[PDB]
């Protein structure tokens, strides 16, 4: 059983626009943790946009959990996928409102569980106003790494079977980075995970790494296998990011 399948996917953003995704074929097993890497503009983000049916491919199919997304209920699909957004925590609103910003009438309990997996609960619980803390600046003063753990909690709150991490657009403080990496196995447990990675090192221990270039998957495998292809793009990108 594959949780996510792309078959022969062709996609451009607008009728005249350039083909961005060119005959993408991908099958991700349930519970697999996938890293997608590649230069900027290679199509990484577009791939995840298709998973959420934000856009519709001119050719080929996307299937989630067996189901062709053409036919799947858009509300169900929405609940099936949690996305860890970058820089998308509403400042004028409380931590709990921010975490439950999908189903506002859900359990404080479910909010807490998700913050705990995300490694946010401990810092939230030591705030004067706790979960009612208004996230925004002067109202509290949450750091960027703290807001990011809130973003993970948000993605996790409805217990999605698929979790997607959008590419990091920023550097997090060492403590936030540390807590997240320490909790990653708990966050991903029981879910099919896609991580769009800035630094290759981020997805070193993924079950499989997908290497995209100019809208195509050019290489795929575990890190060690990808580095064994002598002239691989993966090796080149790996060398470019080495210290
Ligand atoms: N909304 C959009 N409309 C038109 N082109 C877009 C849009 N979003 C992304 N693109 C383009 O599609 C290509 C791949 O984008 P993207 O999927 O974001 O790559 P990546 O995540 O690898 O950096 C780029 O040429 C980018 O400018």
């Amino acid at each position: 059983h594959h949780d996510i399948t792309f078959r022969n996917i062709r996609f451009r953003y607008k009728p005249d626009s350039p083909v961005i995704l060119d005959n993408i074929n991908l099958s991700i097993k349930q519970g697999e943790v996938i890293g997608i890497v590649g230069r900027s503009g290679s199509g990484k983000s577009t791939l995840t946009k298709l998973i959420q049916r934000f856009y519709i491919p001119e050719n080929g199919q996307v299937l989630i959990d067996g189901h062709d997304l053409a036919l799947a209920d858009p509300n169900w699909l929405r609940r099936q996928v949690g996305v860890v957004l970058q820089d998308n925590v509403l400042l004028n609103r409380s931590i709990i409102d921010n975490i439950s910003l999908a189903n506002p009438g859900m359990s404080v309990e479910k909010v807490i569980y998700a913050a705990k997996l995300a490694g946010a609960h401990d810092f939230i619980s030591e705030l004067r106003e706790g979960y009612n803390t208004i996230v925004g600046e002067q109202g509290a003063g949450l750091s960027g790494g703290q807001r990011q753990r809130i973003a993970i909690a948000r993605a996790l709150v409805n217990n999605p079977k698929i979790l997607i991490f959008d590419q990091a657009t920023s550097a997090l403080d060492y403590e936030s980075e540390h807590v997240i990496m320490r909790n990653m196995h708990k966050i991903c447990k029981g879910r099919t995970v896609i991580i769009i990675a800035h630094r290759l090192s981020t997805v070193k221990n993924a079950d499989r790494i997908i290497v995209m270039e100019k809208g195509k998957i050019v290489e795929q495998g575990k890190h060690k296998e990808l580095l064994s292809e002598p002239e691989s793009l993966y090796s080149y990108l790996y060398q470019l990011q080495s210290d």
